[PDB]
């Protein structure tokens, strides 16, 4: 495995990929992470692809890891007698819970917990907000609405509500059904959908147990309101841009995705930017002037991960597609400037061991050039929390579990390595060390660091730090 990238970059895997060699080529390309999209294709599939994807991780011998897309409730209008009823401007227009077909006047919501707790003066989107509707007055039945803006409405249509905050849980009754498949499977990271409270992430949580980590998705302005909250309970944050461009401005979007990054960096969690990344890849071999912009945006604001959807997982060139965001990311890398810019989004240090041996890190790097950050940890939480810093050095995790290598894949420029555990800070010097010329990450000569846990016990935040040189091996 070379380091060519720090940002991390996880790839839809669907119809169009169909080998088990199609794999390790995105891998190739510098694909950290494979993402399976379960609101689409078929638990075969599914199975099909996971497993190749394990074969690859074992012939490469490096962790990969695995992500699960739940995809949420999905809110739909009720049926048409006509069909296509067009909607005129500015004239009233009710919807029931009663199967009435649609006649430009009267349409059902199948789902009536939508229809609790609205208040008038709150907008109301169908059709991928295309049609804005006002509601008026509302009833326990049915809500009376204004249009606001017009056209043709097809029915099972789909419903967006930004200003309601719904007591509906995320977890459809088919998410529980994938849940306990992917589960099942061995999958390392589930994402799940429709996140509009903290108390969300607890429910799903129950369900995951230790099994696999879970990713929390801003998708909706209820949960960016409360994303510091949300992004606590969660282990990860993933921004689905396209889908908050529904329910806010979108001139407001790039905005709350710089703002989140933000949140993410200073608790340490993983954020993963996602959706229209290189979407003119799927029918193209070379993304437009915009779309490189918008890439190199989210990478330079220190975001851990970026996800390539339809490029990868339906497209004709899926291979390139990761080639080109891995070298849109080395350019932004290469820059000089992006080394500094991220320097004032760094929070400052708190008061801990843990966060002081990282910043003793940052001297000590200005002062040796070290090649190689090591620490060493099993739960993941100090590579975390090295990773918080984003050192110009990378980082060389290792393991004494796979569960958490494939979960440190999602990290920022965490590169992790499982061999058994050896149990000891001044014994593993040596291991660590030669691992390094292992992985062939440092030549004979260059300096390293280690850091690990104190005891090499539970007690927490891995205080002790170690410079060590690689003298000739003769």
């Amino acid at each position: 495995m070379t380091a060519d990238k720090k940002a991390k970059i996880l790839a839809t895997l669907g119809p169009a990929t169909r080998s088990r060699d199609d794999i390790r080529a995105l891998v190739e390309a510098g694909a950290n992470l494979l993402r399976l999209n379960f609101s689409h294709g078929d638990y075969a599939d599914h199975a099909q692809r996971f497993a190749w994807v394990r074969e690859v991780e074992a012939e490469l011998n490096y962790p990969i890891g695995v992500l699960m897309d739940l995809q949420g409730p999905k809110l739909r209008v009720g049926r048409f007698a006509a069909g296509a009823v067009q909607l005129q401007r500015g004239q009233t227009f009710t919807l029931d819970l009663s199967d009435a077909p649609g006649d430009e006047r009267r349409v059902n919501l199948p789902h009536p917990e939508i229809i609790h707790a609205l208040e008038p003066g709150m907008s109301l989107l169908l059709d991928d907000g295309k049609i804005r509707l006002e509601v008026v007055n509302c009833h326990s039945d049915a809500i009376e609405t204004r249009v606001a803006v017009g056209g043709e409405l097809s029915d099972r249509k789909g419903v967006n509500v930004p200003e309601a905050v719904l007591q509906l849980s995320p977890l459809t009754d088919k998410d529980r059904r994938d849940l306990a498949f992917g589960l099942e499977l061995g999958v390392d990271w589930v994402a799940l959908s429709f996140v509009q409270r903290p108390e969300d992430i607890d429910e799903a949580r129950g369900l995951i147990g230790d099994k696999a980590f879970l990713m929390a998705k801003i998708e909706k302005p209820s949960a960016v309101s409360a994303i510091e909250a949300i992004a606590e309970r969660a282990d990860a944050i993933m921004v689905a841009r396209g889908d908050l461009g529904v329910e806010v401005p979108a001139e407001s979007v790039p905005g709350i995705q710089k703002r989140i990054v933000q949140v993410c960096r200073q608790l340490g969690k993983p954020v993963v930017v996602a959706t229209q990344m290189l979407e003119s890849m799927r029918f193209s071999p070379a993304p437009t002037r915009a779309e490189v912009t918008d890439v190199a945006t989210a990478v330079g604001a220190g975001a851990d991960a970026v996800m390539l959807s339809a490029e990868t997982a339906s497209g004709q060139y899926p291979r390139e597609a990761v080639e080109m965001m891995a070298k849109i990311v080395r350019q932004v890398e290469a820059e000089p400037d992006y080394h500094v810019q991220l320097e004032v989004n760094r929070p400052q240090p708190d008061a801990t061991v843990s966060d002081a041996i990282s910043c003793a890190i940052r001297r000590v790097s200005r002062i040796l050039p070290v090649a190689v950050l090591v620490n060493y940890t099993e739960s993941g939480n100090s590579t975390l929390r090295a990773a918080r810093e984003r050192p110009k050095a990378p980082i060389l995790s290792l393991t004494p579990n796979l569960r958490t290598a494939r979960r440190l894949t999602v990290a920022w420029g965490v590169y992790s390595v499982v061999n058994e555990q050896l149990a000891h800070v001044d014994e593993i010097c040596s291991t660590a060390l030669d691992i390094a010329l292992a992985q062939r990450m440092a030549r004979r000569g260059d300096t390293v660091v280690v850091t690990a846990g104190v005891p090499f016990g539970r007690p927490g935040s891995t205080n002790m730090l170690r410079i060590e040189t690689v003298a000739p091996p003769l």
